[PDB]
């Protein structure tokens, strides 16, 4: 019948999906004309830095340094945290989906609050895994009662928390943290976000927690999402094993070279993140008078607006992409009433808005 | 106690690898200025509208195509066979990777024909797989008949083959082959250095054998090895999984824009690659006079020796490298006898033959 497992053949029919440069082409535009807001991407892109590297790549013949040894020196400049405790992934991606291969058997749960990152049932699916579904509080926030009772009946492995949320933008208290840590379960903390927040990032807790990860990326504030760079703080308990199972070469060598530039440049990505903070205000304060919007707080860059008054997220999406603008629809129920607008630049917020009064 | 997997904490411990730059350094020298003749790489690099185009990526803060639409039809043009059939990976090594993952169970049953290159046993191990061993014979030929005895007895679920293999560089017979692709498992044939042979790809041959996948990649003959590109011809059967199970983004805009400017110039890919055949028989020749070693017959861009006796291969290899030449040392002890010498420019053999002469 068929040589891939049947787990696998149950999935849903792969959707194919234009790329934003074929929507561009059929609008009549160039894709540097499209607004998209649909992806959490920095239109500023990295420091200059990084494309005069990209440039100037002296052994693109030669396999990268499967062990990052150079990004992750200057991680734990970065962070504080000795590099024996950081991996390096070809994103973030690659780490969730590492963590999850290396700990969950055949039919280990996991837990999931949503609304949350799509990749974490994805992930859990492909591996094999269950899913143990524990729905955030109407204000975003975990329902940690609820946590712990699943987590002393079903016994799952491991539990994934974002923070910042994607996509609301909502951050985990400390205090909650720790009550979950407590539970005999693995914690992925996912950070993709924290820059964009006043926040602290917890990279340093993995040498007093050996059942926390905690998973940044350089795909966000940094710039460099398709150059597919990650990483994260391990405890070493873990990190050896991880060391001895992942494949050697993910990592490209414009990955590792474009993240060490980004990091030669902390004025720009200082810089831009600022920017990117105080759009998020404008654009916030201007959803907010949208009629049929309603937009919550946020500490990442992007904006969780419920759409109400009878408007259909997936018509107005689609509306605006036919003006040339792209923001993030759900298909899912648990967000199929909400769209999500990424933070760009002021003009990019201006064509955004200007749509909206055009459709409104 | 452990959160990992228990068959995980079987795998060997870590062995840590010293970085090429640091490694020159170590030895004094220049890292352009070491010959490298270690890892099967193209000295010559990729053609020159790789790096026009890596130093003006318009969109580094996108994510990529993660159906890589212009690659694939880039490869459909180059190798004939239609764009439906052709996935991108992250090197050929994703592919491998990817194929385990969505064939093999735990406690599943994967053959493999060693010696050959070690990611198909790692794989299967980080997988959960088993591996039935079928040696090859001493002139590194695979043994056809106990293959399919083997399949017979014990029902594994695919086979890897290489071709041309490394460490020795013999080709699979097309007779053999079929026979192979005959019995009730999945082949997966890997053509990473089938360019610097006469034969042609058997990327076609999957439209007529839905149990036949071939693997290629952009890291040796096209010079890209740092950038991650690789590729393969799947069933139509078995692309429709793949694609519904694979990771989204794993293939670089680097990766993509890479082996798009690659493919647009195929008369420095045809050149650079008869350059290094021609360079392969030379080199052929001049190990075949030493008389500690012995080469075997190659069709890849690399020759294996066997080191004849009171030559110690590890203090061989440790001895040219303080000369500033990088050669294959085995520590397994199937390799251990034997060292791999990667074909560069003339040059390179030159300075190889001269570090020889010297020890
Ligand atoms: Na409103
Ligand atoms: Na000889």
């Amino acid at each position: 019948d068929s040589f891939i497992r049947q787990h696998l053949r149950k999935l849903a029919p792969y959707q194919p999906i234009l790329p934003f440069e074929v929507l561009s082409s059929r609008l009549g535009r160039k894709p540097e004309d499209i607004v998209k807001l649909d992806a959490n991407e920095n239109p500023y892109g990295p420091p200059p830095e990084v494309m005069e590297a990209l440039g100037s790549i002296r052994f693109p013949y030669v396999y990268p340094d499967p062990e990052s040894r150079r990004l992750r020196a200057a991680l734990a400049q970065d962070s504080g945290l000795e590099s024996e405790y950081i991996l390096v992934g070809c994103g973030a991606d690659e780490l969730i989906d590492l963590i999850m291969r290396c700990v969950l058997d055949p039919g280990d749960k996991i837990v999931d609050c949503p609304p949350t990152f799509t990749m974490y049932e994805f992930d859990a699916a492909v591996n094999g895994a269950l899913v143990i579904k524990v729905p955030r509080r109407p204000d975003f926030s975990l329902n940690v009662e609820q946590i712990i009772e699943v987590v002393k009946q079903e016994k799952p492995k491991c539990i994934f928390l974002t923070s910042p949320n994607n996509p609301d933008g909502s951050i985990i208290d400390d205090d909650d943290l720790l009550k979950i840590l407590e539970l005999p379960i693995l914690v992925v903390l996912d950070e993709a976000y924290i820059e964009f927040s006043t926040i602290e990032s917890k990279m340093s807790w993995v040498k007093k927690h050996d059942n926390l990860i905690v998973l940044r990326t350089f795909s966000k504030r940094a710039g460099l999402a398709g150059l597919r760079v990650g990483y994260g703080a391990f405890p070493l308990s873990i990190i050896k094993y991880l060391w001895r199972a992942k494949q050697p070469y993910n990592v490209s060598v414009a990955a590792e070279i474009s993240a060490c530039a980004a990091l030669q440049n902390p004025t720009y990505l200082e810089n831009v993140k600022d920017a990117l903070v105080k759009e998020r205000g404008r654009l916030f304060d201007l959803l907010k008078a949208v009629p049929f919007l309603k937009p919550f707080p946020s500490h990442s860059n992007f904006i969780l607006c419920e759409v109400t008054s009878g408007v259909d997220p997936k018509k107005l999406k689609e509306d605006l992409a036919e003006m040339g603008v792209m923001i993030r629809h759900y298909s899912n129920k648990e967000l199929k009433g909400y769209v999500r607008v990424s933070v760009g630049k002021p003009e990019h917020t201006d064509v955004l808005m200007n749509c909206i009064s055009r459709l409104s």
